């Protein structure tokens, strides 16, 4: 079976978020826990006691525990049993301005906490009229930033002009076909961007396509639901 | 004089965080609701049922809800009944890069929903250097950023130099005494940085001293409560 996570993002009220864990957690079985990941904000989650798929959080900040005001550390994480991180989203990159430095320091040190990494890469609308060149210069300098062959590392490519909009078939197929050239052959690699119930499966066909992040999409249950079902 | 709040950051446990909120409730009275104020980490609070004390969150994303990934937004304070929060804490200005264009975003958008909002200024060690009129000019131009004249406005003085490590009463009383001629007169004027149990009644003896932003100190509860006695 392949990838699928979801991301709450900041969307969901944290009421809806708890019930769609609980109710997650009794639709699916064990077989799903390493093939289906949800990352609600740090209202919305719950402590990991579930079973039936991968709990993980969509940020922290790279220390122990420490004077880091409005901050989520490391220890609290460790509390809540919790050991997935998304990093590098482009809205964090962006809106929150994550810097490369920055998102390097939050690779290592959670690497250096065996956690699970999803980190994030994706290019603007621009760069990819630039053309071929242009787009694997950029995406290769992205993945510079980090240990590719770090084994717990899962690899989400978004571009960014298909964020809460999708690339076509045939930029997902050439993207990824590049992407896997430099990308250690056990990485997942998951294509993120605008995935939804209808676009899901055809996405899914893709051979080098290992996944899938869905966003806006996944804040209903039973659309995250069929999505599970063409995995 | 009468104000003191207590600033976890990101250094409390969870349970530790819950366990001392209850405890707090239950210790204190409703006469000190609008004059003791805590702020836990985000998984740290509890729904806000209190009513010996006033609940805050440490920073929030202005906006309602949506496509912020790793943040917390509007409606969620509103589910948890929250409406005050800290803005501007030298951690989040320096280390998650906060511009005074963002702050003033998020002073405006709370602003608009009532929120009790804790403003933070303070200068770096290299500037109280130079001299006060090194400072002066400093602090004027962070107070430049937002409208003085909300009603629901509360000034942190928070000399960067002087957190976690306090500032001289001399130049609290100085500083203080600046910041009294440009402020509206009604709000609320607090000093932070290294206040404990040791200096607390001192500095809350100075007339420019409304109250106290308590970090490391208030980590532990019976600090916290000795320095609400000299309120
Ligand atoms: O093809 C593209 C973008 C491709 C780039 C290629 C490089 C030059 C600029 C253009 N879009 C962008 C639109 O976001 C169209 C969508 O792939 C289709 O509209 C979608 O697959 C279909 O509607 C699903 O039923």
């Amino acid at each position: 079976t392949k990838i699928a996570m979801a991301n709450f993002k900041s969307a969901m009220p944290i009421f809806k978020s708890h019930a769609y864990l609980k109710e997650l957690e009794k639709t699916l079985k064990p077989q799903h826990f390493d093939r289906v990941f949800v990352f609600p904000d740090f209202f919305g989650l719950l402590p990991n006691s579930f079973l039936h798929f991968t709990l993980g959080v969509q940020n922290a900040y790279p220390r122990d525990c420490g004077a880091f005001t409005g901050e989520i550390t490391s220890k609290h994480l460790e509390e809540l049993k919790i050991h997935t991180l998304l990093i590098g989203h482009s809205e964090r990159r962006t809106l929150l301005k994550e810097s490369p430095s920055f998102l390097k320091e939050k690779f290592d040190f959670f690497k250096s906490k065996n956690f699970k990494i999803v980190y994030c890469i994706g290019e603007e609308l621009t760069t990819r009229e630039k053309g071929f060149k242009a787009v694997k210069e950029f995406l290769s300098e992205q993945l510079e930033n980090i240990d590719l062959n770090y084994p717990n590392l899962v690899v989400a490519y978004e571009p960014i002009w298909a964020i809460g909009t999708s690339a076509s078939l045939e930029d997902i197929y050439l993207t990824h076909g590049f992407l896997k050239q430099i990308l250690n052959q056990k990485t997942p690699l998951l294509y993120g961007g605008s995935v939804n119930t209808q676009n899901a499966k055809e996405i899914l066909g893709i051979d080098s396509v290992d996944g899938l992040l869905i966003g806006s999409a996944s804040w209903e249950l039973e659309n995250f639901k069929t999505i599970i079902s063409f995995l």
